[PDB]
């Protein structure tokens, strides 16, 4: 788990739903998972980045 490249479909719904909310629940990133095709600890690790920046 080093740097996986977020297509822009999938880095338009991330931002969306980092704008809504900056901290991620189990349940919501279980359906972000399922919904952009991205394994949960690429997910949490962008949330991560994204609240560090």
């Amino acid at each position: 788990r080093p740097r996986t490249a977020f297509s822009s479909e999938q880095l338009a719904r991330l931002k969306r739903e980092f704008n809504e909310n900056r901290y991620l629940t189990e349940r919501r990133r279980q359906q972000l998972s399922s919904e952009l095709g991205l394994n949960e600890a690429q997910i949490k690790i962008w949330f991560q980045n994204e609240r560090a920046k």
